[PDB]
């Protein structure tokens, strides 16, 4: 069982302890108790000088609070503070001290004649493997639900215009590329 | 019957639907999965069972 | 039959028990008793430090809450 524990002040050396309360306790007259039988720290299993820093515990051994110590919330690769990294899809996260948990994305669905817009945030790579610099857009058609890197801004879906026999397409380049069927488009060419 | 325990929920109770013979149902992949007739299923597809 | 059960707390050791009542109880003067008899659980057949993580008990003969 857990039961509780206590705090002892030695009045004559100031040093303070705790003890742990299965026990029944007896006080020297130079000792003083500082806290009532309180309970241990009962962490049930998957919840949700040790405290100059700080610490988190997981499903521990019931532990009391010892002096100097604080209840402050009820790698493979050398990871630098300030960077950021997506985790996993849904499952269970394990919190660290280094890390923080800055925001949940949410998957954005692209069908087959649909794309996603998107927007490097700052100088990245995207999925397929290339360069994209800071502002610089592009779409992605891999259909299903689409997970942004941490860079890639999302914008919106643009869906496909279905030709007919009847109709055609009048585009203009706002820049110079090479189209759908890989003819070179200069700026402000219309086709 | 259901026999309960610690780790696992009954998050919800799924009735059956009727499809009789001049029918299909119409089902959609709420995550990607793999139908009965064990092909792939990306998120938001749809398909028929008949 | 199931009867009953009482709680026993040691006022030195600080150490709390259960004591189950088909006997009577007389306690020793450093004794206290925490609750008057009251029953077993009794979980019926097909009814549908052990409790610092969580069970569930089927159809169990009957027993007393620790």
């Amino acid at each position: 069982p857990p039961y509780h524990y206590i705090h002892v002040l030695d009045q004559n050396s100031n040093v303070s302890r705790v003890e742990v309360g299965p026990k029944t306790y007896i006080r020297q007259d130079n000792e003083r108790v500082l806290f009532a039988p309180m309970r241990m720290v009962t962490v049930p299993p998957r919840h949700y000088l040790r405290h100059a820093d700080l610490e988190i515990r997981l499903a521990q051994d019931p532990f009391p609070l010892y002096p100097g110590e604080v209840l402050e919330k009820d790698d493979g690769d050398k990871v630098v503070a300030g960077d950021e990294w997506l985790f996993e899809g849904p499952g269970t996260y394990i919190p660290r001290k280094e890390v923080e948990v800055v925001e949940i994305i949410q998957a954005t669905i692209i069908r087959q004649n649909q794309a996603l817009r998107l927007r490097a945030r700052k100088e990245c790579w995207d999925r397929d493997g290339k360069e994209r610099v800071t502002g610089e857009e592009w779409l992605v058609t891999t259909v299903g639900a689409y997970l942004p890197a941490v860079f890639e801004e999302v914008l919106d879906l643009v869906d496909a215009v279905i030709l007919t026999e009847k109709t055609a397409l009048h585009l203009r380049a706002r820049r110079n590329f090479r189209d759908f069927r890989g003819v070179s488009r200069r700026t402000g060419e219309e086709w």
